């Protein structure tokens, strides 16, 4: 198993890997050597009973209740469990891991005091293939989920096994041979601070949509070779004219994807000459239908949104976010600011959101075209098998997908809700972790969309070409024959909500290479 | 000696902005002209040769199966700006109009649209002329028809607007700018009627109005600190550095130096104290505010950054050429056909922008609600009255107002997502770009109000908390209250605040505090 | 002979539009008058008594807690309309502003606000006058800040508007309606900063714009099975009765009342056919039409049921007493202090109004779709054009318009939602209730737009399938394509369709096709 070793910055796809259990975690030399300083301040900032959040005062608007030191351990433990009032389905395993990685990234960085306990807490957690059950909701953007982290730490809350099968707390440290969570250094709000939940689920996101949006290329470009598309309209000519780096990108792909097609139109229309005996009504227009012919552009700008919304996210991932900080210069005892509050992760989830609902809509087109008769040049209706009428093929599927995208429009953005709370304190809140969790699940409907785009290319890959897909590209040949090795092809109706379930899971892990 | 902005290849938001609002002149640079000339040539060789081109030998959209014989070009290209003009709905404002004119322009400049030299001087004689085309606002899903509207306009066959909105028809136009009626007989109407000038348009005018709007919100941050006794500290650098988020750093950078020689803002950092025995007990104050003053580096700064990636992208989109067909400069054929024309960019970052503003709106009234209660402002009068209260409201009618017109913008979301399948299936995703910048616009017309209603509180709390001369607020924070005291007067007695608020809004968008 | 509405308790939706449209003039009956002489005696025993009542004797909003003595009643008033007035935005349209006054008239009726007789007849001169007040349609949470602009105005000190929307001054407004200026030295002030008057005249507008376009969704459905050979066995008074939606027993009721007479539509029902083995095959087409003709009973009937509902709780809102505080005409109590100002009804229903016209307006824009697109209109052009296709375009334009229209229509929700602590938590809930009427009305004028130009279309394809002289037609078909015609002339080549889209909107919203 890989190891990725955690210094100063880690990238999304490391992150990706260790909360996935793809790869173990290090703590690299540097990083435990300025963790170990910032413990030393924290000590000395707790000796010297300098005025601290958390160390020597109450809790929001109660920061003005100040507490002596002999009372410190109490306050903290109180801190955890008033918190602790989370609701709601429990994170997936892999985003929780990923919550856990994103606080100690930020621990790493040295300016939060954790003791070495603490840390190794958190690495035992990532290195072992369980994760803490943290329910999803409860917090304004993230306190609440990372104190019910605590809680499962200490073995006082349940965990999760990769198949999100539950195990109590004590179960939890035996079989992930952790210890129990130990909170003695005052070291408490080094783990219930910033926005670690938000940016785990953000970080997951990130990952699924690469994912989608190369399933997104890969159909478009099956598409263009099931309805003879042109390509011209993907030609790098169009790129350089209107250069947004996603267009570029996704044009290019493309292309590539095409490569070696023999069932794609690529003559450029204007070479033709007309004649006076050419003028009438020709059977199709020179140019494709909006679905293929501005593909790059719809998918281009989806993907210059994921590329701000992973810029966004990598600085938050690598920053430290918590509340109050420790200067590693020792110009200041400490300082006491704002950089919990999530507005950035709320604005790039819900812009991110917007974008997957429009690739959806991308997708859900090029299934309503290529299953209608009328549009898809001559295949069967609904691509169907065996006797028309008898069979409706995949008439079900596709209004499936008309249902699943309808769905994700009715939800929009997360962050134009504040509402001021915590008896006005946090008169302004981001809502950060709802944002990122309503772009996931657009994520996962985008997924199922796909994955029925999917299954009926195969289907009309094989009624267009043979099973044998004469003329179709290399990669198209190798994603059919893919998909067919688990999925057969549609001979006779059947149920298929079970396999577009299947796949869709699929899709949101892996590309098509 | 008006300044002049010289077209080539490539033009800056802020330079398109001072052409399209008049600040400017502009002129095509000798490289671009002979490019035109190129493309101009290119064109009239692809209709000697009879090519196969959309617009030149083709109907329209679905029609396009539909041949054209060269003798019907120029009826094919006049029903292509007929049957488009079917636009409703209030006319773009004239820097807007204008804007989307620029766009078109640009696309044009860069040599692949087959532009004759009169089609593009047209263009130039509108944007330096005091009018601009009176085009309706709904209509596209994202240009054609409001473009198409622009050529019935230049051709004096449309009205024109003046500065101030007035309209003016065709011919008075024509008459009154010193325009030569436009002359599409090159068969260059594709020219005039593509592309995604009318949202890029309406972009570029919210990206200047973002930039001064942002400039009010951290200026007016700035001032709540002086009239709440905020604490700088949460403004530190060292803060910035531990999330380095570009915005925020910005925002905080910017938050620092206005209130710079400020004595009534609180300067300690709190952890400095050290506490004994005697300390433990409960304090007047937390050591910390209240988020809308501590955490608005972060809340600005997110804005800021989404503006900021919304502006590179439509950077990139104004200097593009999103014409479609296209003759290429090259040579290497005749023309491509393809979809520049799809405004998603446009969409999706006017979207991200119009919830960015959203939420910088809410930070603005939910500072506007602190400020006013007297449970909330630390000892000023409630709704910053004076005269008896009671007798007096003050501003209560002014902070409810504001809080009307976020919950406004708040009930608009994003346009991107409404794609829906039309033109007889043949546009089966549209953009909604136009629609979404125009929804962006709106709001940032209502932030502008909330932040004028927000600006007319604080210089009232200023006075009232240091005295009419404002003993112990910062250098910056004096200027911003004397400038607005030379036109808004203190409220001394109640009195009615709507077209203040409306006049302060207007200045805001157009003018930063300096 | 200038109709004439008596008012005494309880007043009609109609009779309500009427009044606010100058179609009828406005008067009160006797036993209204005189309950309301009775509370204005009551308000002015109140006075003299000194009883504690909200604004007679207390600060407003939060500053109640201040005590006001007798002789500073004429000053807390007369700042309580200056406060409020910061309104901002366009002013509401002429017949709404006129709304808005009437409903304040019809809660005072009920003789349970204390105004005085001079009060009352300000309102009735302006109702009786060609005028409206010049109000700002934003700032008000749900009605206070219109109104008090509304008092503004009949005190000579705000502008009035004319029918044309044309801005009068105040003293030119009080001259030309020979009006006089308003006297609240009775102290009666909150008789008309009170209420949800705003909203509940905003709703009444709409009420009766939706009644009209509902006919015409009605008219055009029916006129569109003429032009596709739709089957009416869809539309049998049975379905109705096996699923008894009252709204859609109507629908399905008034849509078999448009086709009678025609000999365009398919009345066969097809269960009535026997097979034999030679049927058994692919027929031309199915035996049943598409949704936005099959299923046009079942989605109007849905919109219907809402406008219904709309209207039974906007009757009782309009005729109720919305005041606070209020003077029991029972003299049970001197006052009752309470929340009866509290829009929330009107804020439901409009927000559910807003999304049946949302979804009425997309079953018209698809019928659009549908009619224009040559492989689903049955043998009718592309796009309905005349002329050589290609070289025209026909609606095309149009069709787009249509559904960029719709889309604009869905990026807005609900109003209702975004409730925001306010007025130093005062008002910790609020309403939203004239903005969402307002987003409804805005939703109602798309829908007039896009049932616009499902009418140009469709009085062109009936045309087209059954020649200038309509043979076939219904007597109610041919009625509504002669009368458009007579205005509207046939598309024979392609023209700019923005301005008549435009002008047959405003007929639709005011008049039905009979
Ligand atoms: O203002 C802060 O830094 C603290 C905020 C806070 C709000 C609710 C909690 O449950 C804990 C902390
Ligand atoms: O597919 C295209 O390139 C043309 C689209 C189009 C749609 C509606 C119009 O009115 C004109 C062009
Ligand atoms: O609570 C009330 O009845 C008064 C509310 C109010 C709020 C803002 C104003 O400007 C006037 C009255």
């Amino acid at each position: 198993k890989p190891a990725v070793e955690l210094d100063r910055h880690i990238d999304l796809d490391q992150a990706h890997a260790v909360a996935s259990g793809g790869a173990r975690i290090v703590l690299a030399p540097p990083a435990r050597d300025r963790c170990r300083a910032s413990e030393a301040r924290l000590g000395a900032v707790i000796r010297e009973a300098r005025h601290v959040y958390g160390l020597t005062t109450g809790f929001g608007p109660l920061a003005n209740r100040l507490i002596s030191g002999e009372n410190v351990r109490t306050l903290q433990a109180n801190l955890v469990h008033h918190l602790a009032s989370g609701v709601g389905p429990v994170l997936d395993w892999t985003t929780a891991r990923a919550m856990v990685l994103a606080r100690l990234v930020s621990i790493a960085q040295g300016a939060s005091g954790a003791s070495e306990g603490t840390i190794a807490r958190l690495i035992d957690l990532l290195n072992s293939e369980l994760a803490p059950a943290v329910p999803s909701r409860g917090t304004v953007g993230d306190l609440t989920p990372l104190a019910h982290m605590v809680l499962c730490l200490q073995g006082r809350g349940d965990f999760l096994d990769r198949d999100g099968t539950r195990l109590d707390g004590a179960e939890g440290l035996r079989r992930g041979r952790l210890q129990p969570l130990d909170l003695s250094h005052r070291d408490a709000l080094a783990l219930v601070n910033g926005t670690s939940a938000m940016t785990g689920i953000a970080l997951v996101n990130a990952h699924a949509c690469r994912h989608l949006g190369n399933w997104a290329v890969a159909l478009t470009a099956l598409l263009a070779e099931c309805l003879r598309g042109r390509t011209e309209a993907w030609a790098a000519a169009l790129s350089d004219l209107r250069p947004h780096p996603g267009q570029k990108d996704a044009a290019a792909r493309l292309r590539a994807r095409v490569d070696g097609s023999a069932r794609v139109v690529r003559h450029v229309i204007a070479e033709r000459r007309l004649d006076a005996g050419d003028i009438g009504t020709e059977p199709e227009a020179g140019q494709d239908a909006y679905s293929l012919r501005c593909a790059p552009q719809v998918l281009g700008a989806g993907f210059d949104t994921l590329a701000w919304h992973d810029r966004v996210l990598t600085i938050e991932l690598n920053a430290v976010t918590d509340n109050p900080v420790f200067p590693p210069d020792g110009s200041v005892p400490a300082l006491h600011g704002g950089n919990f509050m999530g507005q950035h992760v709320a604005l790039t989830s819900d812009a991110l959101a917007t974008a997957v609902t429009v690739l959806a809509g991308l997708a859900e087109r090029q299934i309503a075209r290529l299953t209608d008769e009328r549009l898809n040049r001559g295949l069967p209706p609904f691509l169907h098998r065996g006797p028309a009428g008898l069979n409706s093929g995949f008439m079900g599927a596709q209004v499936t997908a008309t249902a699943l995208l309808a769905e994700m429009r009715a939800t929009g953005p997360a962050s134009i809700h504040s509402i001021s709370t915590n008896a006005a304190n946090q008169d302004v809140v981001s809502l950060g972790t709802i944002a990122a969790r309503l772009c996931r699940e657009k994520i996962d409907r985008w997924a199922e969309i796909l994955a029925i785009l999917a299954l009926c290319l195969a289907q009309a890959a094989e009624l267009r070409c043979g099973s044998g897909l004469d003329g179709v590209s290399p990669a198209g040949k190798k994603l059919v024959q893919a998909l067919r090795e688990q999925f057969p092809p549609l001979e006779t109706d059947r149920p298929l909500g079970q396999e577009i379930a299947a796949l869709a899971t699929h899709l949101l892990q892996q590309s098509p290479v």
